[PDB]
């Protein structure tokens, strides 16, 4: 169907036991080192967020995606079209919050959410550390629109972490620059200025909160904030890894942690 085509949906396997959503600047390929260990036990569903470089820019409705809710509607639509009545949802970065929002509307569709590199709020205030002051964000946005290619080349090593010459850095630079520059600026603004803190107490689906100990966009205190304020049962595990896309750049240390949280309930 057109929704599935538009999001490059892939379904690997069959059966009841069953979804992985990616973060800004990448696409479903971010899961390449995780998927091989899932396909024997689960029906695996991959999809791309609207606005990813692998998607048609004509379908990027700026009003629809001006709030994270637009993306959660897309997720629910995919689940409905595939006739999935229950899934484990694994969300990277913004997709963790997209999954959370989707679970507020349709908690019946999710048995568990596993979050990788998640944050409900990036901007600091006097009683909250998200990692960024508004002035930092303003300069980032300014850099994006002034020269997108240059911004991508400087940002990718920082976001990915590790060696600046790595395959993961090269690959993230590529998917980042694959986004149309106006869409990249708009999505960046929407995400980096989001605030999901206030809805956390309303979450009912259990959540596993995982992140790298060194993450450019997610201070460790954010994981504890999520744990303290989510209304569901939750658990946190901070991984001895570097990077915002650790499942791609450091799979040997990260994949075993993600698998434990997928396979084991709280
Ligand atoms: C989520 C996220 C960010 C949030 C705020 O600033 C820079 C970021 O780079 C990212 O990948």
């Amino acid at each position: 169907g057109v929704v599935e085509e538009a999001h490059n949906v892939k379904v690997i396997g069959s059966g009841e036991a069953t979804v992985l959503g990616h973060g800004f600047g990448t696409d479903q390929s971010v899961w390449k080192h995780l998927v091989p260990h899932l396909v024997d036990d689960y029906r695996v569903v991959l999809y791309d967020n609207m606005g990813a470089g692998t998607t048609n820019p004509d379908y990027f409705d700026f009003d629809r995606y001006s709030n994270l809710e637009g993306y959660s509607f897309d997720l629910i639509a995919i689940l409905e079209d595939l006739k999935i009545e229950s899934c484990i949802f694994v969300g990277h970065s913004v997709s963790a919050m997209i999954g959370v929002l989707a679970s507020l509307n349709r908690p019946d569709l999710f048995s568990k959410i596993v979050m990788i590199s998640a944050s409900p709020r990036y901007v600091n205030d006097v009683d909250y550390q998200g990692g960024f002051e508004q002035e930092d964000l303003n300069q980032l946005f300014e850099a994006i629109r002034s020269n997108y290619k240059a911004w991508c080349l400087g940002f990718a090593p920082l976001a990915v972490g590790g060696d600046m010459d790595s395959i993961a850095v090269q690959e993230f630079s590529r998917t980042l620059f694959n986004m149309r520059p106006d869409i990249a600026l708009s999505v960046g603004q929407t995400i980096f200025q989001s605030d999901m803190r206030q809805i956390l107490p309303f979450v009912t689906v259990p959540c596993h909160i995982l992140q790298s100990v060194k993450d450019l966009a997610v201070p460790v205190v954010v994981s504890e904030y999520l744990h303290a304020n989510l209304g569901c049962e939750s658990v946190v595990e901070v991984i001895p890894s570097d990077g915002h896309l650790p499942q791609l750049s450091s799979p040997d240390s990260v994949i075993p942690v993600i698998l434990r949280h997928i396979r084991n309930d709280i």
